[PDB]
């Protein structure tokens, strides 16, 4: 019901790990995304500055969750993360939508 | 059926214009976008780097349409445009998607 969008940033050269991590997805983050209302996500990189550009929608405590964390944990090499391997991420102002 | 993200540049101190713009913006062009199998149309802003994300579905030529090179020489002003109006674009690759 709502969208949501923001950046975070990958290490230099890491692109290839990225996407064959993702590709290899745990079914147990899909499903808790899923419970917790997430559709529609997808991430998108501009490669040459290591940017990433998340978009997701979100139908109505993620950053609590064993699973979650254990993701963290498993990608912090590749990403800019805080100290609990959270991605850092900045969030994207919505200034246009049409259907 | 497919999802496109791109990145545009915004003249600094310009997100009021460009968001007011949006908010106007013309019934005709909408209508040609819609035309042509565009939905889900979202533009983001990160204020602080002057950069625009978009993403877009399309489903299956408008640089070649006068309505909507009429909307560039509008907006030309206030963003990083080439010689012909038409804003800079960045393509992003999708790397993870998940319904």
């Amino acid at each position: 019901s709502e969208r949501l969008a923001f950046k975070m940033k990958l290490n230099k050269g890491q692109k290839q790990a990225y996407k064959e991590r993702h590709d290899q997805l745990w079914p147990e983050l899909k499903q808790l995304l899923k419970d917790n209302g997430v559709s529609e996500y997808s991430i998108f990189i501009d490669e040459e500055t290591n940017t990433l550009f998340a978009f997701q929608k979100v139908s109505g405590d993620l950053a609590n969750n064993e699973i979650v964390k254990k993701w963290w944990d498993f990608m912090a090499d590749i990403m800019q993360v805080n100290p609990d391997n959270s991605p850092v991420s900045i969030p994207l102002e919505e200034v246009f939508y049409m259907e």
